[PDB]
């Protein structure tokens, strides 16, 4: 009936086993960032294996791991597939809001959907700024408990559309290209990430997830808590740490 990855995956994201529709997309973005951290902890321990359908099943799901955008999309693309939906995989650059540059070209992968005479971007791998729902190139507003999105064709320095978003101001979230890339590269992006001297991701841990009252991050030094409105940072030591991974994120 159903592949393994379908069954692992239903299992992790506490989904009863059933057909996939286009509706259920909402569903499954949903369950993934309350359950799938987003994390870059085999990159500060130096455990990074190449891409694959089989080692993203392993470590996302039986393992009970989280990741970066890269291999949580990486995931959702095969998944979506088994699904039967017309999708592929695009790279995208992030812009930094900060400090007003872009990051690392390629630094992101996202997924495209085609349905019904649709193009919809599918990203479950922005850490908090997660959509929840597909994104229509059409461009009217989606909003999630992270925020308001949006699509634009509009060419930039780093592709030919980007995604937008806010909480009150549109900013570039990314920009991104229809140019459709494989496994290979998609093992290229993570080395960028694991080596690029301003990748973001081997700088020090994160480990960020939603919760139903906003979403919370973690790093070697701080836990900070978005709740409620509310948004806390707190110092802590080397034992809290590997208490709030468990605790707050399963990962053990
Ligand atoms: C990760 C993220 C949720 C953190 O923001 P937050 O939860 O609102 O809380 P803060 O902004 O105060 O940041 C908390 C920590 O995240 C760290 N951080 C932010 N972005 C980071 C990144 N890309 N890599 C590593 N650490 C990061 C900050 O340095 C901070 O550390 P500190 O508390 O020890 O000083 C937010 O930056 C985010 O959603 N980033 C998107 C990442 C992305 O582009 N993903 C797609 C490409 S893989």
């Amino acid at each position: 009936m159903m592949t393994n990855l379908q069954k692992e995956f239903f299992k992790r994201l506490k989904i009863p086993a059933k057909e996939i529709t286009f509706n259920d997309l909402d569903e499954i973005l949903l369950n993934m960032g309350m359950i799938l951290p987003f994390e870059n902890l085999d990159i500060m321990a130096g455990t990074i294996k190449n891409i694959s359908k089989n080692n993203l099943v392993e470590k996302l799901l039986i393992q009970k791991r989280g990741g970066l955008c890269y291999e949580l999309n990486s995931l959702l693309y095969y998944f979506l597939m088994d699904c039967g939906f017309q999708v592929y995989k695009v790279a995208g650059t992030v812009y930094d809001l900060y400090d007003n540059k872009w990051k690392p070209d390629d630094g992101h992968v996202i997924i495209i959907l085609h349905h019904n005479k649709k193009d919809y971007v599918i990203d479950a791998g922005f850490a908090s700024h997660l959509p929840l729902h597909p994104v229509p190139f059409s461009g009217e507003v989606i909003s999630s408990q992270t925020g308001e999105y949006r699509i634009r064709k509009r060419t930039t320095q780093k592709g030919t559309h980007i995604l937008e978003m806010r909480k009150d101001e549109w900013k570039i979230g990314y920009a991104f290209t229809l140019d459709p890339i494989d496994e290979q590269k998609v093992n290229n992006i993570q080395k960028v990430i694991v080596e690029h001297k301003e990748s973001p991701f081997n700088k020090g841990a994160i480990t960020c997830k939603l919760t139903n009252y906003g979403h919370i991050s973690l790093t070697n030094k701080n836990y900070t808590e978005t709740f409620k409105g509310t948004k806390n940072k707190r110092p802590i030591e080397s034992k809290d740490y590997a208490r709030i991974l468990r605790e707050s994120f399963g990962i053990t």
